[PDB]
């Protein structure tokens, strides 16, 4: 009561089912931990309206352009209401894997080689001594669109034969897109709530890559936790993290990607700092094995809002 709080969830992005799932499981969790939750669909009531409507506090379960970016965050602070997560610069520049990989490097942080193409550069025809870029990286390659979430516009490519594709699709996504160097290792994740690092999550897709399918819909993909690593990498992934989410500047919470490659070094894929809590996400994978029960976690991260 006063303290009447907002769930964002749903939004227009390619994420929004996600995003209602994510803003579904925080609904009931805030509500079994004893808040004046509601459910807010900025894809139906305007959040400009929000500070009207008598909300002290906000939850952003949004993920993607529209909510994960700087813009929901920067009008919230305009409004001078609390909300979840990081703040304008940082949900900014994680939303960025283009920005977010040259930032990482720029500070010394393993990031994957990489190429990057705009669509114009693309609507032209790219250069013969373009492909001589991307060859110097390796088969396979993954295309990737800049800005989006939950594998979407992804594409595995073996062979410069099968580019020109890949990259149709991931521009239908986005106008900014990253061509990057297959790792060949396990994957991990790392939730950051507060100043604390959950135990790590090592993921198991059933296919080629964690796709959208493996994320959501298949029960085959397998998660460890914790990561099943030797006490030496489980310090050198921590540091890796942590190093990384202070350089992009993220707060309250948010989770990283990362991957082994043949060399044996971990590489940062990128930064999530508004992460689903479906039945099958990771956050309350990594909380629970912590011991905290969905409610907790939830409102754990609610405490942190500023
Ligand atoms: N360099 C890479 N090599 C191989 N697979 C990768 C690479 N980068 C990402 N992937 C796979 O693609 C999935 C999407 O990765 P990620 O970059 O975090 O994007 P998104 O925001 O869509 O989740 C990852 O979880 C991983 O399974
Ligand atoms: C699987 C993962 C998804 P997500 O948080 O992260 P990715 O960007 O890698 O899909 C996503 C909502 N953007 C989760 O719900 O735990
Ligand atoms: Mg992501
Ligand atoms: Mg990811």
């Amino acid at each position: 009561m006063t303290d009447k709080i907002a769930v964002l969830l749903g939004g227009t992005s390619a994420e929004r089912e996600v995003s209602l799932n994510s803003g579904a499981a925080v609904l009931a969790g805030l509500r079994e931990g004893g808040i004046d939750a509601y459910p807010v669909d900025p894809k139906e009531v305007d959040v400009t309206q929000l500070k009207s409507m008598g909300f002290q506090k906000v939850f952003i379960a949004l993920h993607g352009r529209g909510g994960e970016d700087g813009t929901l965050q920067g009008m919230l602070e305009l409004m001078g209401l609390p909300y979840t997560g990081s703040g304008v610069m940082a949900s900014a520049l994680s939303m960025d894997k283009l920005r977010s990989k040259l930032l990482w490097q720029g500070a010394g942080l393993p990031v994957a080689p990489w190429v990057a193409l705009t669509r114009a550069e693309f609507e032209k025809g790219l250069s013969d001594k373009q492909l001589a870029e991307i060859s110097a990286l390796g088969l396979p390659v993954i295309v990737k669109p800049s800005r989006e979430g939950s594998s979407v516009g992804m594409s595995k490519v073996v062979a410069e034969n099968a580019l020109q594709d890949a990259l149709r699709l991931a521009f239908q996504h986005d106008e900014e897109v990253l061509i990057e160097k297959w790792l060949s290792g396990p994957e991990f994740t790392v939730a950051i709530l507060g100043e604390e690092i959950l135990p790590s999550i090592r993921i198991q897709p059933s296919g080629t890559f964690y796709d959208y399918e493996a994320k959501y819909l298949s029960d085959e993909t397998q998660y460890f936790c914790p990561a099943g690593l030797e006490a030496s990498q489980e310090a050198n992934l921590q540091a890796l993290v942590l190093k990384a989410w202070t350089t992009l500047g993220c707060k309250g919470w948010g989770r990283i990607d990362v991957m082994l490659d043949s060399d044996g070094q971990f590489y940062l894929l990128e930064a999530n700092t508004s992460p689903g809590m479906t039945s099958h996400s990771l956050v309350p994978m990594a909380a629970r094995q912590a011991g905290m029960s969905f409610s907790q976690l939830v409102v754990r991260i609610l405490e942190l809002a500023d």
